[PDB]
């Protein structure tokens, strides 16, 4: 009864914590600083006619 | 009709009792007598201004 308390473990509880759309990230250069994007606009198909 | 009775079989119906939560135990080597735990705190991460 004289002897100081004594520990038996130390336990760093770590959770893992995860960004659920880190399968969408890109990896850029940074460099310059607007991105910018186009697409094609449409041009539907037209019958042909030999006159 | 003068002979002792006879034993076909004896049978020890032993059942395996299981602890459902046996695959939760960690192992010790019983030595001291407080466990103690611990996290870190969250610390946001925040924008970075150059004034």
């Amino acid at each position: 009864k004289y002897l100081f308390p004594k520990i038996n473990e130390t336990l760093l509880i770590d959770i893992a914590l995860g960004n659920r759309f880190n399968w969408l990230a890109k990896e850029q250069d940074f460099i310059g600083q607007y991105s910018e994007e186009y697409v094609i606009m449409d041009t539907v198909p037209i019958n042909m006619d030999l006159s």
